């Protein structure tokens, strides 16, 4: 048997506090309850929908970055520790897919990744010098790609950044980035 | 001393017949004559401007390709030998540059290259699986990037394609692409 | 009395197999059941909504045509027998109506029809030479117009094509088209 | 020999007073003088370029019409005698041509014509009921099409309007329009 | 206890007849019944949604005004007594808000107000000469602002117009406008 | 008589060093020499055109401001002393004028002014509370409006800012702004 409405809702607040980015689908699977029930529950709880929460959190992050302007950034910058790590979320719309197939275009995922690497480095001048990438799974129209970047090495002239991207906890894309920086 | 008007113009026709894509700047340097003189000369000769000639030639090429639709293609497909080699030209407009610097965004050059590799392979299904790329020189607002792709290996399941890109005969970008294909 | 849920759903699959383009409204009228019930039923059946099915089928058709490029085509090409007959579907949006009245603009329906005639003829060069048309009923904002073209005569230099267009099986527009063609 | 600068310029003012829509090319042919000389002459004379003059005159005309809103009108309404005759000018841009050929799309010329017929009739409700049209010459990218409409018959319920369209005094398109009207 | 369905619906028709612009939220508060119940009720009653009714009424009003063109008007002109008073409604979309905060930009509310003052004056030439304005409350993304303009003085050369703007009967913006007019 | 080419050009560099925003028209009037001569001179001198220089200088200024995002700013921020004074330049395009007349819309000039006041104040939260404005001269299509803002009073809760706007050193618009600020 299932939780009483009240306890389901308490549990839903705890989940979202704990993961500000948890989806309604994830919440429905967790509590084994229709995706519509999740919506009514959030409404009752005064928790805004995922898009909004995502946009609220990201807005604060563009203040921490200096290499690229907010409106140039690809995706939503959900997390950033300058010079250490960062994450973005990007929805795949028809602009981003091949028209015959609905398969996401490679350069879109590369763009999300490259942008994130530029953004996480706290320098005036930050350019990508080299990159090698692997497209591990097809990404489809309407997917949401979470990219996660981290610095793996830092020399005097470069940062080496690894990016891994996911669609529902499935690794879809991996890349290595060699980033140049100077005090200018 | 310089060529008489008549002989300069004869020589200009021969050059363009010989390179349909030669620029007015290249023609001015060749004959050491203002870029405006080149224009008057072409007008007299009934040779259309570079943009037009480029668009006339490319139009015929989209007929030879099957992996990607014409209007999805990045740049102008100036040359194509299906399954062997191909070339595109792409102008760098403000859409393609970082706003602070006028430096072309990495994903734009990668997009030109990735598109070209997809286009040159004559299969129904063609996906990029892996890529490694080097950004050799900064590309600037208003540059024109010529990308040149060639197949270097072909196995039963993949084509390996090398792309090299230029701005006025200067190598600016290099990439290796691992492309998947099947009969579907 | 009405069909049990199970039998209604079986019957709904049979209908859609039989007419890939049947609407939810048509399905609701058939089974005398709310338009929302139809939606839940399709969801259960794993049958995508009308827009999608329409776009899946049409995508395959642009491969058969050569006179006009896919992205220039007006409406969705749902059916094509080159040089014989063809059909398109076109939604009437605010772009297509007079602003004071919501009445569809004449040139929009003519455009759907003219495009279809160009598309169905399998020649490199296909131009419309003459046309006579009758606007039989007002088409309104949000209507969907199904145009149906067929060749009625073929001489050495022309095809004569008749187009008839409908909104819910009501004839709204009729046209005769005199089409030129050559091997060029 | 040619006219002195002064007399050429006097003659140019007289021409434009006499035809507010005469082009610089027409003026150059008339006086056998480069198209650039015509420009310098107009500048000296304080006569604005063709586009402007066209837009100044047309602006006054939308006040006389009631069947269609100004911003819905196709082309520039250069002349109007409500219920009798009217004319528009329309530039053919890339939006209006087939992409492979630069040939103007049929529905564009039909749209100019149909709009003009709706505009010239001074009634609240004016709908096109029937039309037959002939595409007499190919219209190309960058052409300017002058459409000329006149009422040929008027019954109690309809106006019969003939439209003829030109590119440099060459008849390119002809149409007959059966227009419905009522007091509503 | 609450009204029977039938009587609620009768009462809802009377309300909308009486205020063509009453919202579903207002109707839900009145009858203490979910906003969704209001929707089902209107559907049953054949009363179109607020957006439509608003657009139907406003369409008739642009005929009465002469100083500014319909498509230039900011908001929907719901009410107009030329030279006396007028009202508009304007939705606040992301175009109209600061990006960090969702707060409506001042010039948007000023634009609604200034447009309304120009529109209500029945003269060929009508220009704003002076204005003083007070932003009384923050307007937020997705609010709907009702602006209400009235002439308070009229001299030989000017009209003095007061505008007051509201979001759910809360005064949010107030302005005084000094408007110039002549017979030209 | 006029300056030798060499001395004219020396003098032109000195002028632009001295006023980075001086126009070619201003330079032509100064040296009484065609606007085209000015262009050739700048080309020779390696001084970029006005648009570019303006965009280079402004780019550096958005770094100093915190109340409004760069891409939301109306016009180009050519000068800024946070909490003291600032200036913008704004071109008047067809988007900004009444369609019948080419006269700039009031809210456009108010927008330039209001944006500048928000931008110059170095606080997280900065809102306009009150404003009174005078439209002193008609601004026309293609004019360039220079707005100049300065703080005239500062209390604990507000800044009082005066804006004056010009087209070729002619005062066209004046405004007083009451701005709210807090540490949030
Ligand atoms: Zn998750
Ligand atoms: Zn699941
Ligand atoms: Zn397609
Ligand atoms: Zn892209
Ligand atoms: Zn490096
Ligand atoms: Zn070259
Ligand atoms: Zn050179
Ligand atoms: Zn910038
Ligand atoms: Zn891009
Ligand atoms: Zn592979
Ligand atoms: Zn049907
Ligand atoms: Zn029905
Ligand atoms: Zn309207
Ligand atoms: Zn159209
Ligand atoms: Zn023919
Ligand atoms: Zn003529
Ligand atoms: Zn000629
Ligand atoms: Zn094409
Ligand atoms: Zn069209
Ligand atoms: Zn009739
Ligand atoms: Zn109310
Ligand atoms: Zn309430
Ligand atoms: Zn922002
Ligand atoms: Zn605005
Ligand atoms: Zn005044
Ligand atoms: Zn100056
Ligand atoms: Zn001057
Ligand atoms: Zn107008
Ligand atoms: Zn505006
Ligand atoms: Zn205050």
């Amino acid at each position: 048997l299932k939780l009483k409405k009240d306890k389901r809702r308490e549990a839903i607040r705890q989940q979202i506090d704990s993961n500000p980015f948890i989806t309604d689908h994830e919440l429905s699977d967790l509590f084994q309850v229709s995706i519509q029930t999740i919506r009514l529950d959030r409404t009752y709880l005064n928790i805004p929908e995922l898009r909004k929460r995502i946009k609220l959190v990201a807005e604060k992050n563009y203040d921490q970055i200096s290499s690229i302007e907010e409106q140039e950034f690809i995706g939503d910058l959900i997390q950033v520790n300058p010079n250490v790590k960062a994450q973005s979320i990007l929805d795949i719309t028809s602009d981003s897919v091949f028209h015959k197939t609905g398969i996401a275009r490679g350069h879109v995922l590369f763009a999300q990744a490259n942008s994130l690497c530029v953004a996480l480095i706290k320098q005036p001048t930050v350019l990508t010098h080299e990159s090698s990438i692997q497209f591990i799974e097809k990404v489809k129209l309407n997917d949401t790609v979470r990219a996660e970047a981290r610095v793996v090495n830092q020399t005097a002239k470069h940062y080496y950044v690894e990016v891994k991207s996911y669609v529902k906890h499935t690794l879809v894309f991996k890349g290595n980035f060699k980033m140049f920086y100077d005090k200018r």
